[PDB]
């Protein structure tokens, strides 16, 4: 590699020329710079891994040489030079040492805002190709602004990379001739493994449990730390729980508690809220078992199911009305059914009862109106309240008559058997009624801490 | 105090580098000590972190300017020889931390540790001194961590051959969003790409509020149309689509990027119109609205298949039910159109499928409706293998048995999958018998 060799020889000759005592600036300009330029012309030195760039953008200040090296090292077809007004005079020489067509763009020395604007415009212009942002030359504000722009815009233009010419200083108070290397400045997200936890925590606070679980699981692979696995389990539980997959939720929670039990994890932050987690997993057990059993005697399973549905209805209430009404309807139906289970039957209708019920329903809304084989929602209200039901007897008639409209419409909704779009006031009425019943049932149940919200992550 | 510094600078230029030291330095120092000059708007800092390269003076002025009680100095091997002068000029004790000159990841690690140590106080990250990799690294770390430590700020000392002594200003470096409002736009696009249509709509609305441009109001109407569509509120979706279409008709917007997809857009809005008609009439003669409703429900089922299997089962059940009901409308029947020879024939058909004493409810269920439609030689259903009808029979019986309707079952993914495939075939058949236009399926690309 002769160019490299005759260059090292020129560096030692330079050493002796400055040891003799000449002004080393001109001795560098004549002795060294054309051989270094030659070395980078023939074979650009890039690290850590070689890359192809379609576009390169370069801040420019006092030192044209390093920018020339950076242009040659990125090897882009299209080249932009973000330069201060003073350094425009350097652009012909920059054009000559480099042999590229340059696109100059003038920027004030303190104008960081303009750096941001120029990067944004340039990425809108080149949105699908690898782009190199070279911060080597310029004021601290220009270079830091370019790096900050690159890393920020990587979120929307993932082929952007930030680069710079790393020079190592080695008597001769100057970088050694052949040691400069074009490097990629690593993104802080890339370079810090554990910061994924921050992202995960953020996503956990907003209830996006699946994505938080993904961040935790991948962090296990990257950093090799198994504590995050536990966090993953937790998020997955809350995902399966919110998805009404109670079996998957219970499985994940049991695995999590079994991990929290080992001595190796006694100091895991999740052990600080261990009581609440055991209460929640207990809820999951009760619900899973009640789903298998369909027995309305197990009050705790009915409670967990209904409460989960009501939580989902309240979360859907503003942006997904039809969904919300579906959830709320199933909750209220379950709760009324447990009320009936307090009595004898699930169908046990005597004719004195059937007649008295036609009376009750008729007086509510015409006694000719007929009653179906399985009891409706308002049907169920009338049968239970007709039997003086404590929480259903407390009902106000003003509310009752306005609910009556919503209660007939349960199977008639878009997502069950009909085409109704729900009236939001009807959704709120169903939800409020369901909530009062949920509270009465909660009173006659054996409950843990009763913590609705997911557990705080502890870090 | 500062006028005095100016007098010293004119006297400097007249007496004209060590004379910059002796003449000017302690007066500049003293100006920064007495009242530090911080811009654009001053503030207090609890923690200060400084990279240190070859220029200890600017770092001294930065340490004074930030006014922090705890000062961390991130220095190179060489830079250690500057630590006394720093302590002498600032009059502060310093926590030194050694770094390599291009060890950027050690800068990132240090900032991370220091922010874990000080999570709820204003922290100034000063990049004035250091290699390009050190300063760029500190700025990058500051802006990245700002999302999780909002009180972090990045700062720097802003500057004949020397800069005039009184003009140095400790400045706060803005992050890109602070300096460029329009990037909230980019955020919108990302949300729009992920399906969170409401948040995209709100973003575009705010952009109209600030920039005063109505094109982003068109984008907001687009996102709101898709949000209402996804929520199965076809009235509001039809509303927003109508208005937007009327705008893209107007001449003021002839170059709007959305017009670049108008042929798709129109079709979708027509679809909404059809659906609205159907929903008001409950009349299965309106084939277009049936197709639009069933297709929306099937898209929702597919997007919920992985994570929300219960919800996806509900969606797919409703789609399949609507499609079978339309197949029934072909024969001019509904839901009660039974005669005894037919009911018995269906008992024998169903029993042969699954024991010939089965009960048929008054109103037909999914499996009952399907077998009945075979008993009437309906074409699309008639070309099912008896094997796959046996394999679908279980999932077809659980129509009202699912957790989200009348029962408690969790779906097997094969059951939801098979019901969604059956409904898909019926949907293609109905697609032949409608004219819904170009009908691009996914949301139209924003066009920027
Ligand atoms: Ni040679
Ligand atoms: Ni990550
Ligand atoms: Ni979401
Ligand atoms: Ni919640
Ligand atoms: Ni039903
Ligand atoms: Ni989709």
């Amino acid at each position: 590699s002769n160019a490299m060799e005759d260059l090292d020889a020129l560096w030692e000759r330079y050493r002796e020329a400055v040891r003799a005592g000449g002004n080393p600036q001109a001795l560098y300009q004549e002795m060294v710079w054309p051989a270094l330029l030659a070395l980078w012309r023939e074979k650009p030195r890039v690290y850590p891994f070689p890359q192809a760039f379609a576009v390169s953008v370069h801040t420019l200040g006092t030192s044209p040489e390093a920018t020339a090296l950076a242009i040659l090292g990125a090897g882009a077809e299209r080249v932009y030079v973000l330069h201060t007004p003073e350094s425009a005079r350097f652009l012909p020489r920059l054009r000559q040492d480099t042999g590229k067509d340059l696109y100059p763009v003038e920027i004030g020395k303190s104008d960081v805002e303009a750096i941001y604007r120029e990067v944004k415009r340039l990425l809108e212009k080149h949105p699908e190709v690898p782009v190199a942002l070279d911060l080597t030359s310029g004021t601290k504000a220009m270079s830091a602004g370019l790096a900050a722009a690159g890393f920020f815009f990587q979120r929307f233009y993932p082929k952007v990379r930030v680069v710079y010419v790393d020079n190592e200083d080695y008597e001769l108070r100057r970088p050694r001739a052949g040691t400069e290397k074009l490097r990629i400045l690593p993104n802080p997200h890339e370079a810090l493994a554990e910061v994924d936890a921050l992202f995960a925590k953020e996503l956990y606070g907003k209830g996006e449990f699946g994505q938080a679980a993904a961040y935790f699981r991948g962090m296990v692979g990257r950093t090799g730390n198994q504590a995050y696995a536990l966090y993953a389990l937790l998020a997955e539980m809350y995902r399966a729980w919110r998805a009404l997959d109670f079996g998957e939720a219970l499985k994940a929670g049991r695995k999590l508690l079994g991990q929290l039990s080992q001595n190796v994890w006694l100091n895991h932050p999740l052990n600080a809220r261990r009581e609440a987690l055991e209460a929640q997993v207990a809820l999951l057990e009760a619900v899973d078992r009640f789903l298998k059993a369909r027995d309305f005697a197990l009050k705790e399973g009915v409670y967990g199911l209904a409460r989960t549905l009501l939580h989902l209805a309240q979360e859907a209430k503003e942006e997904a009305a039809v969904l919300a009404a579906l959830y709320a309807y199933r909750a209220l139906e379950l709760l009324l059914q447990e009320r009936l289970a307090l009595l004898g039957r699930r169908p046990g209708l005597s004719p004195e009862e059937a007649e008295a019920l036609r009376k009750a329903l008729a007086e509510l809304l015409p006694e000719e109106v007929r009653l179906p084989a399985k009891l409706g929602l308002l049907d169920l209200l009338a049968f239970l309240r007709l039997k003086g039901d404590e929480a259903l007897g407390r009902l106000s008639l003003a509310e009752l008559r306005g609910l009556a409209g919503a209660l007939k419409g349960r199977n008639s909704a878009l997502l069950v058997h009909g085409f109704d779009v729900p009236s939001p006031k009807a959704v709120e009425g169903i939800a409020r009624l369901a909530q009062g019943l949920l509270q009465d049932l909660e009173a006659r149940t054996a409950l843990g801490p009763l913590s609705p919200e997911p557990v705080p992550l502890g870090f």
